[PDB]
């Protein structure tokens, strides 16, 4: 019966589950009753990866598609160039679920075939318009693509989103995926007893309304996600029980929950408190499994 | 003493360790006997990083530092913005090491402070130029930088070098850093290195795929950083197994420097014909002289 584990790894170089990016930060979500449905970082514990979940950095935030000469849609595959369909997901395996926003993208054909020339691409995308379904295998681009061919892609910067009565961009979101999707990973929700859901935050460029960072909330690092993937450690209790450690001095900095679902709170020592002043360079480790009765000691 | 293990992951979903991009194939060095000296993707199997080797993919193939408005030398830093440590490595953690091409860089302010506008700024840098000296704490770009601040950036894509006789791309090789990861030889006993192959955009002289060489998928790497499994031999005998009928596909020596290798079956065949959908499973520790079965079709 393989023992539960959580990677030895300090937080700090561990990566963001939603953007190939660097842990910069915990958070929790503006208001701490709020319920996320990401698509991207959703793993059990037990290692079944959720909504778009790939087990990789390296296919985060991705997307695959053909796209026809002078023409705007991208007919979207697997990563790999393998046909998607919608049947257990809202969209292909690494797909960006980054809602409230534009996508300023950036792509190139795949294999190389060019002996010059900048292979690079630029364009966007409005995930608020009525042609992006990607749960149909298609999303539309904003300007026409000269050279048709085989693309591979990623979000190179967001914004505000277009069509939206001025609203700032907004990263607890998601996009529509459907028009209808069905094969969505379910929403959580902060589970009770004082507990706020935990958010690891990595920055993606972009400008936003109020000239500020442009922090994209996850809700476990991806290198824990290929750690449950390969580990497949059987669930023995209602949740695991962690301690944030101090690797140098090995002393607990706080208790955390993490529930089956695969997403970690906390009890915040007050609103001028919480995970928000813990430093980068803890690591989580497994304590015991507990119920959800388990009562937490207040972080800070 | 944890026992050594290696993901239960297939290898066609993991990523390179020089860039983040997945694993597209196994292929042989150009010259099988060559030695290699990459900076990323270096790491003992009981989990000490070397070189620049990074611990995510998050940090792979990334640099960070201050520009002044109006100037040209990106002054590094880490990737969190915390000073380089010029002499515990050759250039900061995730510093790229694509030698032998010119780098087409993608850079933004951080953190960000702006309400419109694109942050990308895009630039070019010349690893084999003069004023490339990263273990000094500093690269020229080609151009100009209009507005000063502080930049994290990556390679968007290659090409070949400049100023260099019309040398094509060579993958195969590092730049000058101006304290390296120590060159890598096949071991002897017919063995040659196996190298985990990803696409980074941009031409080449040949029109052809693109391809990044690596030692190790990064994934190994940052399970071997958490796990620290003590090493009991001179080998961790591994076999590639395919994972729906538990078919062993082939016998590899993994050595304790963080390197695979096999003994390929003909002069044309190998781990370059294998399928991409198979795990690595270590079997046992052994020795030095352990003589592996061939891997490929037969002559």
């Amino acid at each position: 019966t393989r023992p539960f584990t959580v990677p030895n790894i300090p937080l700090k170089y561990l990566s963001n589950s939603r953007i190939p990016n660097p842990i910069e930060g915990m958070s929790l979500s503006p208001d701490q009753t709020q319920n996320v449905q990401f698509q991207n970082g959703r793993c059990t514990i037990d290692g079944q990866p959720l909504g778009t979940t790939p087990v990789s950095v390296s296919q985060l935030c991705k997307f695959r598609g053909r796209i026809t000469s002078g023409q705007r849609v991208l007919n979207l595959t697997e990563l790999d160039g393998s046909p998607f369909m919608a049947f257990a997901a809202p969209a292909p395996a690494g797909f960006p679920d980054l809602g409230s926003c534009d996508w300023h993208i950036e792509m190139s054909k795949i294999p190389n075939s060019s002996t010059q020339n900048n292979p690079i691409v630029t364009n966007s995308v409005k995930p608020n318009s009525q042609q992006f379904v990607p749960h149909l295998s298609s999303i539309t681009l904003d300007e026409n693509v000269s050279s048709g061919g085989d693309y591979i892609g990623t979000i190179q910067w967001t914004s505000p989103p277009s069509d939206s009565g001025g609203a700032n961009t907004n990263f607890w979101k998601i996009p529509d995926y459907g028009s209808e999707a069905s094969q969505l990973a379910p929403a959580v929700y902060p589970p009770g007893f004082n507990e706020v859901i935990v958010y690891f935050m990595a920055s993606i460029p972009g400008p936003n309304q109020s000239g500020s960072p442009n922090l994209v909330p996850c809700l476990l690092p991806q290198e824990y996600i290929t750690h449950f993937i390969s580990e497949q450690a059987p669930i023995q209790g209602e949740a695991a029980l962690l301690h944030y450690v101090d690797p140098d001095t090995n002393r607990n900095l706080g208790e955390f929950k993490l529930y089956p679902g695969g997403y970690l709170t906390c009890v915040p020592n007050s609103s001028s408190t919480g995970p928000q002043q813990l430093p980068l360079d803890g690591v989580f480790v497994f304590a015991s499994w507990v119920s959800r009765f388990y009562q937490l000691k207040p972080v800070g």
